[PDB]
């Protein structure tokens, strides 16, 4: 049927890996072990389509983030993922932008900003900040938590038909 190739990207640390592991495996995954390149594949029905996710994990850390142009290449879509208790990670998303903008070098690549740890109390980015920020790039902000699963499948799902109206 459909296969949809997503890529999850963000700074190292804000739960790019906990988000499609969750997803993927239904399960939070507690200790940080920094990625280099994972891939996880699964068949979903998304609004009555039987549909083929391929989902690209990919490091957030500079010190593993080695070809990682090379593997987003054929991403159609992404997810440009924050942490709303680092603020550091939103102002970056910028970066990640532009790297997508360059593999695919397009300015129109579907995507959507994602604020995850919703769960955690420690939160310096405020809702209307992201929504403000995805506004400006006309994509959806949508707020996740790897931990309690919270709007994490509306996050990968909105994604694909984000894809889908492109
Ligand atoms: N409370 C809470 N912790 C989370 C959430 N998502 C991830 N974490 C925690 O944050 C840490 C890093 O998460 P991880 O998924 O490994 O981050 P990453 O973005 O994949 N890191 P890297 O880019 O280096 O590969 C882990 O200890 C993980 O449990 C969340 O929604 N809530
Ligand atoms: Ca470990
Ligand atoms: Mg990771
Ligand atoms: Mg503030």
């Amino acid at each position: 049927m459909t296969e949809y190739k997503l890529v999850v990207v963000g700074a190292g640390g804000v739960g790019k890996s906990a988000l499609t592991i969750q997803l993927i495996q239904n399960h939070f995954v507690d200790e940080y072990d920094p990625t280099i390149e994972d891939s996880y594949r699964k068949q979903v029905v998304i609004d009555g389509e039987t549909c083929l996710l391929d989902i690209l994990d990919t490091a957030g850390l500079e010190e593993y983030s080695a070809m990682r142009d090379q593997y987003m290449r054929t991403g159609e879509g992404f997810l440009c993922v924050f942490a709303i208790n680092n603020t550091k990670s939103f102002e970056d998303i910028h970066q990640y932008r532009e790297q997508i903008k360059r593999v695919k070098d397009s300015d129109d690549v579907p995507m959507v900003l994602v604020g995850n740890k919703c769960d955690l109390a420690a939160r310096t980015v405020e809702s209307r900040q992201a929504q403000d920020l995805a506004r400006s790039y006309g994509i959806p902000y949508i707020e996740t938590s790897a931990k309690t699963r919270q709007g994490v499948e509306d996050a990968f799902y909105t994604l694909v038909r984000e894809i889908r109206q492109h």
